[PDB]
């Protein structure tokens, strides 16, 4: 059982819990006494540059970002060219810092939905809250499932117990404390994941069993080369994936909660670049470990004859190299690193979802008149209930990954064009917003779901048949949908504004405010 | 001749020159119009945290810090344990940030010597200026010589031409601009050295000729192991070297010019830690390259049979691996990295020396009444003349390295105890300062000079005979001298204060101000 590993894990958990408790103690004079909700939600709009950069780049890298890259590098047929997580995340952060998040700090805003609830109606603000909430919960569930799998592989510990303990730790953090506590925990977690991941590269590379990883990047050894060039017949799919990972990670409440906490705007502008650099630095060891796993031969290690690819467990290729190609005291460090990244991403996501709901649904839509104590108690109970819901989804269900992918898709397709319209273009009244949202949502769900083999419905050129024969798509409908939403929103909003201006349609049926 | 390399070098030089010119253009409204000297010297006391950290950690790493570490790792009999540059620099920065540089920013100060000229007399302020000036010039000369050797090895270019061009570039930077221009150049130079050094590690490691670098760390292959454990009979020397590199890099005008430019004190406090982290990150590839050079066999590479150790050119072990174990387009990148680090350290040192002199010797000691234009012209001519002097010393002399070591020693032994006394303890009048400085200086020069085989004079236990038979020392006299200076300064200052207080010695002979 290696009781030393369990003791180290529990004392590390207690140490980060003590850090969170100290942060909660420190967070007692943030602002005056009648803005407790706003204070706990946005940290009092006062953090340092380094602390913000560290907490944000710890938020983005959360274990799934490591495992997906490692698996994509390792699994034959994907290669390195199909592991678009590093470049996608880095360029998404760079684009966000360049274009967005400067106006967000320019105005006095609390969450992502505040501009939306200000421009459109309260109904529209409550309606756009569903996709982002679903995406954040699904992401947290997937991250928790990945952590459970890693724990179960590393030590003979039940997945349920590990995920329950880690999630309870996350709720005990983000319930007793808010943004301050979560950022102070993420600062330590960043260093934990760095010292864990970057220290296991020389250990694995110098293994006698492993071959020359440079020879396999252009030649074949035990399998197809791990570089993985993309064929010309699938360039559209690669561009679609790049666009999704480039423009679908920017309209996330985790990003906007951290930008709307710096004392100024240039602080957040350079925070984005620091986060991108940290994301690249974190992605490098994952790529290296994936390459090591791809360019090594089993039947000489403690694993045995059947490779991970045949046994269909390549989703956890990282904690398999970290276990069978490194000593025990390096394996425990890497497990701690993965757990710390998972905890950081999970707590950040759950706090962002709670911050979105317990304000933009409760005090601006349902109870416009409520005491600060009531709202803070709603805050504290909402963090717990949403964490419990994410835990139940992660533990009692097995289709979490595909649902998470679909939820991220939906978040991108819905929020990003609407965020672009509300932040950059003028006009963009709710009359066109409803039509754009409906069109994008229905076009995406009719675009085809190939993971859960649910329904292809509308056929697009390419007609790719999977194992079940369900027709898969090739056209970039995942981004055609976003562009369709953008143009239809602009056109319909301007048409409504022009028709109202000319008086051709009677103002009697003006349901919303566009006169 | 590889004209592509020369073209790349000259266009890189022109690019950084354009960056410096743009910085000089930007630095035109720093403060009001009657503080031109103070503005050009301390950057207007307004820089960002990231810019300050980057410029400072680029200042510390300057090519010599790389070559010395690589040579110490490579040369047999030294090993890794005797390469105390990384830990020494990092802990010096950490100690500085913790203890010093908070009071420096607390008071309104311009250079290191301002507290000294304020507490002691103008004569004492002018007297302590000599050692730091000599140390900075000697360091710049050594760095320039190292760059010349690297250029001469990489390309068939005369050393004189390369050092002249690089030094002229440095003067053209720090003459047209001050702290702002030097920091804006160092920011780009940091990224240049990073992308140069850290990109040549996988290229050299994957060489067919090189052996397993992990096997040679505890075993012997072609030579003694490159780890290099320190014998128990030389522990005192190791502790002496560690103390020198730990407490002798803190009282340097390069450090205090960069701390006395941030808008606050916590900015500099965390700037020190950022600099230490950057220094460690820069030191890692140097250690790796030294290990690669130590654990590789010639007679299979383009070099030939005689190893660098036998030919006695191990001082440039880094640009030898970078040349014969990497392709041409990686060798040029590494050469650019080394040149950028050299330029950063040289320009920082020359600007610090000019800032010290042209203020604390000229406007507070000689011409108390002078126009701002006169002082700025003195600034601009002093930068050029000191750069030319450093260039002449680096080019026309061959004993630069040992003189630089002795100058750093002297700077440590003299400044650091006096800085400690003036910054921390009370009393410490000039009456004891004179005695402490004289005692430390004479004790150090009588402690023995083993490099230039000049004079051992006073014998200390150990009686180590070198090739010439000159007795070398073992006792930690290099730190005994500093502790002797500290205690004698404290004791003599307090004795003078007590004697003045009691009236036992008549106040007629009170030369200085201690009544
Ligand atoms: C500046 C930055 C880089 C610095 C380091 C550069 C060099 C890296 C060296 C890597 C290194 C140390 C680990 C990393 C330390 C440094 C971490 C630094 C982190 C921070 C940067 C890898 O050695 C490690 O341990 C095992 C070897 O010991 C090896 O395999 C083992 O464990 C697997 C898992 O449990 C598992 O499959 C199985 O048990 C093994 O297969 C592991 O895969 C490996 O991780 C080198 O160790 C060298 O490897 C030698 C065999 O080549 C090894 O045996 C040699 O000596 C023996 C007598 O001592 C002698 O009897 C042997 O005959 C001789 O061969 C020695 O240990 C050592 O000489
Ligand atoms: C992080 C940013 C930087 C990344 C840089 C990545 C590229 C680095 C260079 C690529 C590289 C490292 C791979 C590293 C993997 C991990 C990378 C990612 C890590 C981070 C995620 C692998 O290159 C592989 O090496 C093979 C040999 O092992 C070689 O030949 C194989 O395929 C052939 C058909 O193509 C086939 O005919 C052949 O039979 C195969 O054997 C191929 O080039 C290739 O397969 C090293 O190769 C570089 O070039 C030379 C060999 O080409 C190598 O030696 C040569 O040049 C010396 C100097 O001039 C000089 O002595 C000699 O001319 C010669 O000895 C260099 O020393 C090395 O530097
Ligand atoms: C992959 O794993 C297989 C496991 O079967 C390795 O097979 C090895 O084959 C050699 C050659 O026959 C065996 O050596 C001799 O085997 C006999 C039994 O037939 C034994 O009595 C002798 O004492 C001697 O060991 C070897 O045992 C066998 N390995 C094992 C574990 O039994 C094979 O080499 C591996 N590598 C590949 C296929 O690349
Ligand atoms: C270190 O360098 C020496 C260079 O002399 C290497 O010596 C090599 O020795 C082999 C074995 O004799 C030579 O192979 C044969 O040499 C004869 C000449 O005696 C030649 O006519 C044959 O065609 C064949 O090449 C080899 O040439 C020779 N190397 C050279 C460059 O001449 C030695 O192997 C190297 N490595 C060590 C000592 O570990
Ligand atoms: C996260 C990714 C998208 C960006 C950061 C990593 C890349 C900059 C690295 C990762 C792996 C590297 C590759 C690994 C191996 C090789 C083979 C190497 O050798 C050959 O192709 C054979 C000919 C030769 O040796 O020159 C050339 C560099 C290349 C393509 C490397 C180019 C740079 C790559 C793509
Ligand atoms: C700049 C320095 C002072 C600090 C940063 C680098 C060190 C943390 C690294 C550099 C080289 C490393 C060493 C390189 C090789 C080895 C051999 C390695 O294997 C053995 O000693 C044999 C037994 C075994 O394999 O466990 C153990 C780790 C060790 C000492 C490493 C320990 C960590 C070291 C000292
Ligand atoms: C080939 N697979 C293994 C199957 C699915 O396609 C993939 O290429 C893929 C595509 C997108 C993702 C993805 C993951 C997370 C997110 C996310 O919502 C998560 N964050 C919010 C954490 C940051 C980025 O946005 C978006 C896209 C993951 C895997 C990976
Ligand atoms: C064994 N050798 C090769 C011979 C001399 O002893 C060494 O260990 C050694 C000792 C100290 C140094 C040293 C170099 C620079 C400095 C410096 O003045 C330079 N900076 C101001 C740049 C930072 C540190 O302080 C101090 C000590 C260099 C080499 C190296
Ligand atoms: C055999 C190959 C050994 C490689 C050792 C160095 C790995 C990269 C540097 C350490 C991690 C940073
Ligand atoms: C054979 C050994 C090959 C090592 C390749 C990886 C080197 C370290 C990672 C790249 C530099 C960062």
């Amino acid at each position: 059982f290696h009781v030393e590993g369990l003791i180290a894990i529990i004392v590390f958990y207690l140490l980060i819990l003590l850090v969170g408790i100290w942060a909660a103690w420190r967070t007692k004079n943030s602002g005056s006494a009648e803005e407790r909700s706003e204070a706990i939600i946005v940290g009092g709009r006062d953090i340092g540059l380094l602390v913000g950069g560290f907490t944000m780049t710890a938020t983005w890298v959360g274990g799934g970002y490591i495992n997906g890259t490692a698996e994509a590098v390792y699994v034959p047929g994907y290669g390195l060219a199909w592991a678009q997580a590093p470049i996608g995340y880095s360029l998404s952060l760079i684009l966000g810092g360049l274009f967005f998040a400067k106006p967000m700090r320019s105005k006095g805003y609390v969450t992502m939905l505040d501009p939306f609830q200000q421009i459109y109606g309260k109904r529209m603000g409550g309606l756009l809250f569903i996709p982002a909430l679903m995406g954040e919960m699904f992401w947290a569930a997937a991250i928790f499932s990945a952590l459970g799998a890693t724990i179960s592989v590393i030590i003979d510990v039940d997945m349920h117990i590990s995920v329950i303990i880690s999630a309870l730790i996350a709720t005990l953090y983000t319930l007793v404390g808010g943004l301050y506590s979560v950022a102070y925990t993420d600062v330590v977690q960043l260093f934990c994941i760095f010292v864990g991941l970057w220290i296991s590269v020389p250990f694995a590379l110098s293994h006698p069993a492993v071959a020359d990883i440079g020879f396999t990047a252009v030649h074949a050894k035990y399998q197809k080369p791990w570089l993985g060039t993309v064929d010309s017949s699938e360039v559209y799919s690669w561009l679609d994936s790049f666009l999704l990972l480039m423009l679908g990670g920017i309209p996330w409440q985790a990003y906007f909660q951290r930008v709307l906490s710096s004392s100024s705007a240039t602080y957040a502008q350079v925070l984005s670049f620091l986060a991108a650099f940290g994301c690249l630095v974190m992605a490098i060891p994952a790529i290296l470990i994936g390459a090591i796993g791809a360019s090594t031969d089993w039947n000489q290690t403690a694993y045995g004859l059947p490779d991970p690819k045949t046994t269909e467990e390549a989703d956890m290729i990282l904690p398999i190299v970290l276990q069978y190609l490194c000593p025990v005291y390096i394996s425990f460090f890497g497990l701690g690193a993965v757990s710390a990244a998972v905890m950081s991403s999970a707590d950040s996501s759950i706090l962002s979802a709670s911050s979105m709901f317990a304000r933009n649904i409760y005090q601006l839509s349902f109870r416009q008149n409520a005491s600060d104590k009531e709202i803070v108690w709603v805050m504290r109970i909402t963090v717990f209930v949403f964490g419990a819901s994410a835990t139940a989804m992660a533990l009692l269900t097995k289709t979490v990954y595909g649902l998470w992918y679909l939820s991220s898709d939906l978040v991108y397709i819905v929020i990003f064009p609407q965020l672009l319209c509300v932040l950059f273009v003028k006009g963009t009244n709710t009359y066109g917003a409803v039509a754009g949202y409906v069109s994008g949502l229905f076009l995406r769900i009719t675009g085809g779901e190939p993971y859960l083999y649910l329904q292809p419905l509308i056929f697009y050129p390419g007609y790719y048949p999977d194992d079940n024969g369900i027709y898969n798509q090739k056209f970039p409908f995942k981004t055609l949908a976003m562009v369709t939403s953008f143009l239809t929103n602009i056109c319909i909003s301007y048409l409504a504004k022009y028709l109202f201006e000319s008086g051709t349609l009677p103002p009697k049926l003006d349901v919303f405010d566009a006169v």
